């Protein structure tokens, strides 16, 4: 067949990983396979901080194919700053290799406590060349210009907790992991992987919505007008000034999300979105659902709706396929 295969690996339901290794001599890595960013993030040796001393660390010296460029990076992170330089030198994702311009990181002391939290050492971006730093073209694309994979795409089928492991496919696409038509919906920019659809969710509708396809968001964010409208009536009670909302897992009266544009109808049902906090049934659940208002209406469809259906991320025909993705393997 072909295709580059990552296995996806799932960390109790909040995020997934994948293996990548950096140098000839294999340093490996976790990364954070990231549709919302467009940069290969790696925390250095020369990097001594908390954190840091926990994660694997990527080591130049040990590499032969290391390729100095030294170009400051430099990140004010929200209160605290994450900073680095820039490097090249082979980067290796599944069965595939090639040089790439990746950020080696000397300072994380504006991502905590997210770092030490969790347990990824790098993050690599999968979005548009526009939206990265220094000026840096995405692997993926790479990859094509390279003769290495047969069309510049690749694809998510997200692990499902306690039901099977996921992929992240380079390539071209792998008919085992979906169901039903495969429905592509045309960029509206590249910079995100964004899409126009009509959002609707019972009574209210939403018109030729944003639509952000994003891996790297755990939630479905909502414009909160959407949100404010939706949640009326629910038996659903807000913690106060937190963005967490809690229900009973059984809650019949939850709504299912629609999206349509003239290709495709999709839908996410509330089994898709419930967190399960305990399950002494009817159990305790919260939504995975994020208020937050863009300059224009939009959505993030992240790892809820990726759970659901299959993604092709697509290049060369500036496009985001949609399937629903086999409930197993
Ligand atoms: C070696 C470590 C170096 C990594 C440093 C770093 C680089 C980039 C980002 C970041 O802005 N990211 C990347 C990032 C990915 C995952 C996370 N985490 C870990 C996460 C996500 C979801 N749930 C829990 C934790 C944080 C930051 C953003 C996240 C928000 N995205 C929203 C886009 C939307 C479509 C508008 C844009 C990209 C953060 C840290």
């Amino acid at each position: 067949s072909s295709n580059d295969n990552i296995e996806l690996v799932d960390f109790q339901n909040i995020m997934f990983y994948g293996d990548a290794e950096v140098g000839d001599n294999q340093q490996p890595f976790t990364f954070i396979l990231d549709t919302g960013s467009a940069n290969l993030w790696v925390p250095s040796v020369k990097c001594t901080t908390a954190g840091c001393l926990t994660k694997h660390l990527y080591d130049s010296s040990k590499s032969r194919t290391y390729e100095k460029d030294g170009t400051k990076v430099e990140m004010n992170y929200v209160s605290g700053t994450v900073s680095g330089f820039f490097s090249k030198d082979l980067v290796t994702v599944g069965n595939l290799s090639l040089p790439y311009k990746f950020i080696e990181v000397i300072d994380t002391n504006g991502f905590e406590p997210t770092y030490t939290a969790s347990t990824f050492d790098g993050i690599l971006g999968l979005g548009w060349k526009d939206l990265s730093i220094g000026s840096v073209d995405p692997i993926v694309v790479e990859l094509k210009n390279q003769n290495k994979i047969e069309n510049a795409l690749f694809t998510f089928y997200l692990p499902v907790h306690d039901k099977h492991t996921g992929f992240l496919t380079i390539g071209g696409i792998e008919e085992r992991f979906y169901e039903g038509p495969l429905t592509y919906e045309k960029l509206n920019h590249d910079l995100y992987w964004q899409i126009t659809l009509d959002a609707h969710v019972g009574n209210i509708m939403l018109e030729k919505a944003n639509c952000i396809v994003d891996s790297g968001t755990s939630a479905i964010t909502v414009p909160t007008d959407f949100l404010n409208k939706m949640l009326q009536n629910l038996d659903v009670i807000k913690v106060p000034f937190l963005p967490f909302y809690v229900t009973l897992c059984n809650n019949s009266k939850l709504p299912t999300f629609e999206f349509t544009s003239e290709n495709g109808k999709y839908t996410l049902e509330p089994e898709y979105y419930l967190q399960h906090i305990e399950d002494v049934g009817p159990g305790l659940c919260m939504l995975n659902i994020i208020g937050l208002d863009f300059p224009v209406p939009t959505f993030i469809l992240g790892d809820p709706f990726m759970r659901k259906y299959f993604t092709v991320f697509d290049y060369d025909n500036h496009s985001v396929g949609i399937a629903l993705a086999k409930k197993n393997l």
